[PDB]
C-alpha cells in the first residue's frame, strides 16, 4: 500500500505558515481550556493518535489518510479527549478549507510543541484525505498498565527503536491525565516544553499507589504522576540509560524529539524526489506577532 504526497495544488510555505498562525493565534487566545493549561498538549496528543494507528507491515493507518474524521476512529476509547482537539481545529479547517486534514492534525501538533518553546519540527505537506473505508480499527493505540517489554514490542510496529521511544515520551512532560478520559489523573499542569519528563523520574520519590478507577499509577508528593509505561523506562536498564541522557542534556533531548516526532508524523508516505523540502515555520515570537 503506497500514498504519495501530494501538494495542496498551488501551495507553498507561506500557505502553510499562515495555517501555522491561525493554529498559534487560537492557542493564545483560548487559554482557559483545561484549567488554563490550554490547546498545546491535546494537539500535540491528537498528532501522536492520528499518526500511531500506523502498521509498517502493511502501511494501514497512519497520518496520511486524515482518517480520525470518520466515526470509528474519533470514537475509538483510545482517543477519549481528543475531540477537544478537532473542535479547536474546525475553525482553522473553516478559514483553509484547501488544506487536508492529515495535513491540519499533524500541523497542529508541530505548532504546539514550537509555541510551548519546544524544538523546531520540520514538517511537509501532501497528506491526502482517503475514504471512510480506510480508517484503521480501534486498538492500534497502546495501552497504559503495561511494562518495558511491552512498550519496546508495541514501538517497534511504528519502525521506532528505543532512543526514538525514550525521546517520543518526554512528551509526558505536557499537560495530564483525566480520568473521565483515560482512568489516570494528575495534578499536571504544564504547558512548557521542556526535558523534565526525565528529570521528574529521576529525582522525585515516586509511590505505586491506586487512583479512583482502581488502577495503578506512580505518584509524587509534588504532584507528578507517571504511568506504568512511563515508569517501565526507569526499570529497564536500556531505557535508563536514555532516560539519564536527555535529562541532563536539553538539546539534545530537543534535537532526537523534533527527529522521532517528524518521523512519526511522516510514517506511511512516500515522499516524491521533486516534492519541496521540509518546512520549517517561525514561531508567532520570532515573527513579532
Ligand atoms: C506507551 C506509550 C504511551 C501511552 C501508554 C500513553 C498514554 C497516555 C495517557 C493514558 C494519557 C492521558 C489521556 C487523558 O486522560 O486525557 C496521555 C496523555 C498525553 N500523551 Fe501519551 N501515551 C504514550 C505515548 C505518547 C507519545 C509518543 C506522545 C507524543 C509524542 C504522547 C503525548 C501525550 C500528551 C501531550 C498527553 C497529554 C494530553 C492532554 O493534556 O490532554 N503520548 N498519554
Ligand atoms: C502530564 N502527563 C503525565 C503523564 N504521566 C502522561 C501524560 C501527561
Amino acid at each position: 500500500l503506497v500514498h504519495v504526497a501530494s501538494v495542496e495544488k498551488g501551495r507553498s510555505y507561506e500557505d502553510f505558515q499562515k495555517v501555522y498562525n491561525a493554529i498559534a493565534l487560537k492557542l493564545r487566545e483560548d487559554d482557559e481550556y483545561d484549567n488554563y493549561i490550554g490547546y498545546g498538549p491535546v494537539l500535540v496528543r491528537l498528532a501522536w493518535h492520528i499518526s500511531g494507528t500506523w502498521d509498517k507491515h502493511d502501511n494501514t493507518g497512519g497520518s496520511y489518510g486524515g482518517t480520525y474524521r470518520f466515526k470509528k476512529e474519533f470514537n475509538d476509547p483510545s482517543n477519549a479527549g481528543l475531540q477537544n482537539g478537532f473542535k479547536f481545529l474546525e475553525p482553522i479547517h473553516k478559514e483553509f478549507p484547501w488544506i487536508s486534514s492529515g495535513d491540519l492534525f499533524s500541523l497542529g501538533g508541530v505548532t504546539a510543541v514550537q509555541e510551548m518553546q519546544g524544538p523546531k519540527i520540520p514538517w511537509r505537506c501532501g497528506r491526502v484525505d482517503t475514504p471512510e473505508d480506510t480508517t484503521p480499527d480501534n486498538g492500534r493505540l497502546p495501552d497504559a498498565d503495561k511494562d518495558a517489554g511491552y512498550v519496546r514490542t508495541f514501538f517497534q510496529r511504528l519502525n521506532m527503536n528505543d532512543r526514538e521511544v525514550v525521546a517520543l515520551m518526554g512528551a509526558h512532560a505536557l499537560g495530564k491525565t483525566h480520568l473521565k478520559n483515560s482512568g489516570y489523573e494528575g495534578g499536571g499542569a504544564n504547558n512548557v516544553f521542556t526535558n523534565e519528563f526525565y528529570l521528574n523520574l529521576l529525582n522525585e520519590d515516586w509511590k505505586l499507589e491506586k487512583n479512583d478507577a482502581n488502577n495503578e499509577q506512580w505518584d509524587s508528593k509534588s504532584g507528578y504522576m507517571m504511568l506504568p509505561t512511563d515508569y517501565s523506562l526507569i526499570q529497564d536498564p536500556k531505557y535508563l540509560s536514555i532516560v539519564k541522557e536527555y535529562a541532563n542534556d536539553q538539546d539534545k533531548f530537543f534535537k532526537d524529539f523534533s527527529k522521532a516526532f517528524e518521523k512519526l508524523l511522516e510514517n506511511g508516505i512516500t515522499f516524491p524526489k521533486d516534492a519541496p523540502s521540509p518546512f520549517i515555520f517561525k514561531t508567532l515570537e520570532e515573527q513579532g506577532l
